[PDB]
């Protein structure tokens, strides 16, 4: 699924990420847009042999498990292929233990270049919320 921008926002918003850790509702969907430009099934792979999955690019190194990464763990405990699905919900609740491990939104390389510093509620003006 493709989200609309406010569509996702709403999404977000129900599912407990407005002011999660401090982090208003316009810094999850600025980081949603550029990493994965709202697609619930983008799909990247790093130099490393890991791959990045979902609306929010969760990296198999780590958070969940795709059967093809050697050594890694699955902290979130779930397959990789959860993450692409069009409810949101599997995606919401690893990001909430990521941004809970003591580098905020950092994780997200793209929140850190891209949206870290500016003007983020643009992102959620104009939507009913
Ligand atoms: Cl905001
Ligand atoms: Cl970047
Ligand atoms: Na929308
Ligand atoms: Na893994």
């Amino acid at each position: 699924k493709v989200f609309g921008r406010c569509e996702l926002a709403a999404a977000m918003k129900r599912h407990g990420l407005d002011n999660y850790r401090g982090y208003s509702l316009g810094n999850w969907v600025c980081a949603a847009k550029f990493e994965s430009n709202f697609n619930t099934q983008a799909t990247n792979r790093n130099t490393d042999g890991s791959t990045d999955y979902g609306i929010l690019q969760i990296n198999s190194r780590w958070w969940c498990n795709d059967g093809r990464t050697p050594g890694s763990r699955n902290l979130c405990n779930i397959p990789c292929s959860a993450l692409l699905s069009s409810d949101i919900t599997a995606s919401v609740n690893c990001a909430k233990k990521i941004v809970s491990d003591g580098n905020g939104m950092n994780a997200w390389v793209a929140w850190r270049n891209r949206c870290k510093g500016t003007d983020v509620q643009a992102w959620i003006r104009g939507c009913r919320l």
